[PDB]
């Protein structure tokens, strides 16, 4: 099984234990480890943090030591912005521009494969990204004729109904993508006004969600009858979790809310918590298992995060194993508990490490 | 809470360690234990079995050292036939000397009330059955009013959605009852030719289900959302398994059947398992929990069976105190491991005290 | 057969043949008509409009050569405030000050009862609506008492399931209601970035439409299904019609779209078209009928519109009367072709008239 | 586009101006006619009718003034048995036999081509038919490598989900098949205990009948999605009714039936009539377009009929070419007025005819 692995080139500006560099990471602990964000300065592929290249290379020394770790740089990216990406793929002019610039940067820098988050092509853009893919893998082959490995190709795609659909023709770029990710998390917003785990495994109590397809089994099952192989898709799984700041003494799931919750003391981000922001959180909180959806909440005070911990994951896994997916995939190695202390018990990446159980052994 | 277990008046006929008797009840057990069925000759609610005036002599002995137990009597039941409960219905003057026979035939009996047991009211019967409840419970009301303690009136409902529609204004009915007993088990015909647990606690994996109303949690939201008061909604749970006979060597949900299981050695009726039977099952059998069910489903050679156990009426008692029920309901108490022999400790009514313990016990 | 009407306060000022007042309504045409919308101010029931107490009584007039007409305000409406109308109705205060206040408003002004337009209760305002309106007919009751002719108290309720799960106790409120108004229309928003019928009969063609119960046949069948007497079910139809800007020269269902389409000279407002522009849009445009959903949609150049026309008003009388509903409802007056010149014949109101003659037929 | 037409080797057999003989039908009619059907005295395609071999040769003969209209000869029917069918293509042995006795057969007898009509394959047969097909066409390219006109190979399916599941693997089955006849009629049976059209374009009304999947527009798309492709898909359309016995003054949809319909005075088949014993049926009788369906159903007296007439058929046809379909399948030939002389006009086959017209016209 494929576990496919981000890290953030911005997990380094972090105060003291939250800081993370490509050197905290365990060699062995994923198939493939991707690096996001890279930019795309003059449709070209260029770094993004003024360090990028030393990091890159902080990255692939873990392939010294286990040369079955696989990298990918991520372009892309919630931030980049869908527009900017949406030009450079549009016209064939900057199109094959980018293409062109892809390989080599890659090559020079120690890049196993190309990994595209364009969050995400508008209804607009669907044959473009389509183009934007099947052109890119062309050129991917174009380059290793001379005898050379060649470079992987992937793309984090949306799990959320509505764009999947206006945005995708997976049964086409299904073909050239040599596996994707499903990004199954971020499906209940602070402006729902309620409650509600942004990454559950099943719908749940029938009544108590709005509609039947913000989780992961629908999402996954969706995808599967557009056309995508069980082979080339890999299931998302947070190791972060989605907080809310409660509006009432109510405080089960649909209830009400007043904004995003508090900002972890690393991540700084309401609406944000770290699996080792979540674990510090959980010292006297109280921890509750939703029902139908195999994962937990917790709420503590005027505080409600819904995130994953082992247990959650291993369902997770248990999951996708059956509909034998590609494997899962993590966001991100800098969120889990990597340093190890936190959690306690000394041992780190505990999400991800059950993770990476739970898909050998049967 | 509510604790509903019914006693079947054939349990009696069961081969050694199968037979059971109405003094074989554990009385601490439930809060109101229904004995069934009666039937209903000459417009006069009537005995059933040879010798029902001794049992119903046993069961209500159960009363003495515990005086708040209740017991009902169940008049109708599946092999009645819907027919003749029409008949009765929709006679003006067969109603009236029914309804009129009831009170007298209990008092003299030991019964606290009668519990309607009508499979099912026809789409033709949707008012008759509305007519019915209210008349009778009017008959409860002229027969206490002198200073009695009145007599109760429930009855047992369909879960599935269609014959809700058809046969019932749960609105109205609701009113004139005591409490409403719904049947949430039976979800899974053999007929399909696909195994499936008929007493799934959720729909499960989205595609993978037949329909979106074949299990408990629609049912009962459903139900409360047409009107029944939660403090009048009992939660039915089933103690004995739907079993079929598998036609390969897949065993998963949704797997090929040849037709229903083999029957029980005690049961002896295809398709149906008690859960003492589930037991001697069990023994080099393999359990596998549903994951979107909440529910364990057991195979072993060519059977496949999907029952309940600790864990799921553990969490379906959970599930029904989170939606605020009146209690759950058991079918039935002799088919519930009785003997305490068949699943090891020798504890008697494991199914049901599971369900007792987590009733009170948060 | 009761034929509700929608009269807007605020068609008197559009542009021109626009301008639409009282006295420019057929008096014989509709069984009721509602006046739209009046405000709430400081808890009281209040004009909207700087003249709105010149138009009751242009409106009232009309009561005149024709003694049968029964007038209504609606209170509430879109651009009230789904907020502003909640902390009315779960304020004890507030609410008396509101219900008491209506009586004498409505009598001195010349109304003939309440129509109530909040749109819409949040999940949270489900029993503060019931309260709302169990109260409100409880005064309407207690002003008639000493031998007047009662007041009538409606609600315009949403047609959407997702809403009318989250705020109304159809069972309840419905036994309170003398009639309710189901807002059958608006169904297909321009954000789903597709062509489509906002107010079809039923679903249609199966994997064309985005979901099973945007359309009117659910609607109503779900409000029946729900509790809701046929007899007090005035099923919504609209006089208006939902344009949208194609992006393609794709123009049949589920073309892509660029948002709402161009605004009309005298409604002007995008995604709306009034019929009697409609009927300017015709001139050498394309009018197609959707099969599975009975209602017709016109495209010219780069604009879609799915409205209704004679033909399917009747369809849906027809629809409505199978079904045994109290009737029809229509929003509104002033969007129909009232001056009778833009679609011909110089007659007017083309579609309501339809609507009346198919009522009046069998 | 195609227009597959069947005839039956039993229309012969009927009294008066219902007997049917090859001869008799229009050459310009239909672009295919599937004579219907033909035994395997084991392994070997062996005529079915003692004269068989006489009536190929009469609808043969229809070839010589219309040179450009084809014949298949159909392999199975209601009748042969789905047994016989599965024991005869699971033999590896027994197949090849079958195969191989296909073509000599066709040629010796001016017929152009097979036709699978195997109702059905259970679940234990799925595989089997995919080779079935799959190894029939290889031997046809066999046999027709010399210069020959190859022979063609269509096959007629089930229109109904749950058989299309258990036994269909489209996506294969579709690259051999020259093109699939998709039998859409024959929804609803009369065990069902209530009045129903057997051939709806959609579903109509939502609550009106069982599931969303027993008309002719879910069996398309479902077919289409599952990998049918449009260009080797025809539609099935029936020229024939299916009738109910009326148990109460109800007629409308979904009224109680007491059994299937009086025999036709010319098929003699209870539950059926064909259209021109309906066009007789229909004097004096109540037509009733059924209004979500676009079907119509008439009744009279204890007499209850669901058919096709012009108008729908044409509706059917404009329904296809929009789902751009390979064309319309009819049955049969033989139950549409081919007199003349039922429907009046004095015209012929009214019904296909119409669909004719209909299929080139837009
Ligand atoms: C069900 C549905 O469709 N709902 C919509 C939401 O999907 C949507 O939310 C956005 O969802 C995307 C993925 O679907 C998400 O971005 C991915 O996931 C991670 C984690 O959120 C992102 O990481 C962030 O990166 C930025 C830099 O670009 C950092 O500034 C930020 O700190 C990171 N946050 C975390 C938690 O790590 C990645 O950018 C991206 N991963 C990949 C491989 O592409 C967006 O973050 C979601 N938006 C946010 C910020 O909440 C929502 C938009 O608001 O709209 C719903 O309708
Ligand atoms: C979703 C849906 O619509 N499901 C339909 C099913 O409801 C229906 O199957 C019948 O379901 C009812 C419960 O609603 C069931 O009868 C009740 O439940 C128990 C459990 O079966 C019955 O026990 C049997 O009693 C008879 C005598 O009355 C005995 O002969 C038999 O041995 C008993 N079996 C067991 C396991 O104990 C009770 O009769 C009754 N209990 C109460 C409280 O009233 C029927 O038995 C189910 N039918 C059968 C025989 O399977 C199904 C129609 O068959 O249709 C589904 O769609
Ligand atoms: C299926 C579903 O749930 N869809 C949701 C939509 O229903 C919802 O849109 C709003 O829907 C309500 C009724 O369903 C509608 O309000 C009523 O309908 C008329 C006609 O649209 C409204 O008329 C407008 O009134 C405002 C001022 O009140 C005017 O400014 C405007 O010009 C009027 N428009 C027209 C064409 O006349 C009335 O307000 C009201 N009438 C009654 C009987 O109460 C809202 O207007 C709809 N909102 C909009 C902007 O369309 C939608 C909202 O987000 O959400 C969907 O999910
Ligand atoms: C949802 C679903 O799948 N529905 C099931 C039904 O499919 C099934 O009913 C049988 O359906 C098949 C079609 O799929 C039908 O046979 C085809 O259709 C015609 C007319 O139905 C048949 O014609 C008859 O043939 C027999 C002998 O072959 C003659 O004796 C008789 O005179 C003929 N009658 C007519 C109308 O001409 C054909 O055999 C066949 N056509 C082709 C090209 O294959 C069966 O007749 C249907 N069975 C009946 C008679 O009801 C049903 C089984 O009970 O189950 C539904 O669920
Ligand atoms: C806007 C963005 O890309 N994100 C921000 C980060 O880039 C930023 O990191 C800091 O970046 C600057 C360069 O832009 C680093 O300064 C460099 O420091 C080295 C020290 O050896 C020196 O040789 C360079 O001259 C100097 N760069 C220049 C030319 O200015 C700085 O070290 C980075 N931060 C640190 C201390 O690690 C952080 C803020 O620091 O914010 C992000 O949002
Ligand atoms: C169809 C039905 O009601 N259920 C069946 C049971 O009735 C049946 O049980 C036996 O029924 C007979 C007849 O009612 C019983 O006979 C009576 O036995 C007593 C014993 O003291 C004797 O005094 C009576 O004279 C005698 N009366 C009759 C009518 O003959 C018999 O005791 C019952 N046996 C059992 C098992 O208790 C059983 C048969 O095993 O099958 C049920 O389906
Ligand atoms: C925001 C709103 O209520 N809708 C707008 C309308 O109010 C507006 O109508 C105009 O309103 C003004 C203010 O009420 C009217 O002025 C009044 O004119 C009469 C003339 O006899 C005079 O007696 C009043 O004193 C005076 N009111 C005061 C105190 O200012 C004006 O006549 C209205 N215009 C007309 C003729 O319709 C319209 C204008 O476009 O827009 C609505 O959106
Ligand atoms: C079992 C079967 O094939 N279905 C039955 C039909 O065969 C049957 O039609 C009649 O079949 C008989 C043959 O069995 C025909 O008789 C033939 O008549 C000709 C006259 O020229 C004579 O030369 C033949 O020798 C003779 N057959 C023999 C060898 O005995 C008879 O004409 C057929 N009837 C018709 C209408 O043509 C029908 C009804 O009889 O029932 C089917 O079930
Ligand atoms: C990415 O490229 C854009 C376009 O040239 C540029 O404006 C931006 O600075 C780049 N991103 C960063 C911050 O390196
Ligand atoms: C039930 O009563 C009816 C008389 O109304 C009778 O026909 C039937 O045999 C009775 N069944 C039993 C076992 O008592
Ligand atoms: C409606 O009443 C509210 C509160 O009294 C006020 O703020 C608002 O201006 C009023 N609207 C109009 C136009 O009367
Ligand atoms: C072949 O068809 C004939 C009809 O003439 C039928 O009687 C026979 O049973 C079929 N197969 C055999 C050889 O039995």
């Amino acid at each position: 099984y494929k576990l496919v692995c981000y890290y953030t080139s911005w997990s380094q500006y972090r105060e003291g234990d939250g800081s993370c560099f490509p050197d905290a990471l365990d060699r062995f602990l994923c198939t493939h480890i991707i690096y996001s964000f890279a930019n795309i300065s003059n449709d070209h592929i260029d770094t993004w943090e003024w360090n990028d290249v030393t990091l890159y290379g902080m990255l692939n020394t873990l392939k010294n030591r286990n040369p079955n770790l696989k990298t990918l740089l991520s372009v892309g990216g919630w931030n980049f912005g869908s527009q900017r990406f949406s030009k450079i793929a549009s016209n064939t002019q900057s199109r094959r521009t980018f293409i062109k610039s892809v390989p080599p940067f890659l090559r020079t820098h120690g890049f196993d494969g190309l990994d595209l988050a364009w969050l995400y092509p508008g209804r607009r853009d669907k044959q473009h990204f389509t183009t934007l893919i099947k052109e890119m893998k062309a050129e991917f082959i174009k380059e290793a004729q001379p005898g050379k490995k060649q470079l992987l190709l992937s793309a984090a795609l949306s799990a959320g109904k509505v764009t999947i659909d206006s945005s995708y023709d997976i049964a086409k770029i299904s073909q050239h993508l040599d596996f994707i990710s499903i990004m199954t998390y971020d499906f209940h917003g602070a402006w729902r006004g309620t409650t509600g785990h942004h990454s559950p495994l099943f719908r749940g109590q029938e009544d108590a969600s709005p509609d039947r397809f913000s989780n992961t089994d629908y999402a996954v099952g969706y995808m599967l009858r557009l056309g995508a192989p069980a082979s080339k898709l890999v299931m998302g799984i947070p190791t972060f979790g989605r907080s809310f700041t409660l509006a009432s003494s109510e405080t089960g799931v649909g209830a009400p809310i007043s904004g995003p919750g508090i900002p972890g003391r690393f991540t700084k981000e309401a609406g944000t918590l770290a699996y080792y922001e979540i674990c510090d959180f959980l010292r006297g909180a109280t921890v509750h298992r939703i029902l139908g959806q195999q994962v937990p909440y917790a709420t503590k005070g005027n505080q409600w995060v819904g995130y994953d911990d082992q247990e959650s994951v291993k369902s997770k896994v248990q999951y996708l194993k059956d509909r034998q997916l590609a494997g899962a995939m993590v966001w991100a190695l800098d969120l889990d508990d990597f340093q190890g202390s936190f959690c306690g018990q000394d041992l780190r990446f505990p999400l991800t490490n059950a993770i990476k159980d739970a898909l050998a052994a049967t």
